[PDB]
């Protein structure tokens, strides 16, 4: 399944996508991306669009 993270950061604004078997797998990948970029925000998940949002 095609999952996406929308990054609403103070400095970094954008999106990343990954193919994953489930949302738990995708989530762990997107949290590492946020960690790698120092993005520290609140996480929400929208399963209608398989999209995570992290909002700083």
């Amino acid at each position: 399944m095609q999952y996406k993270v929308v990054i609403n950061g103070h400095t970094l604004k954008g999106e990343s996508t990954t193919e994953a078997v489930d949302a738990e797998t995708a989530e762990k990948a997107f949290k590492q991306i946020a960690n790698d970029n120092g993005v520290d925000g609140v996480w929400t998940y929208d399963d209608a669009t398989k999209t995570f949002t992290v909002t700083e």
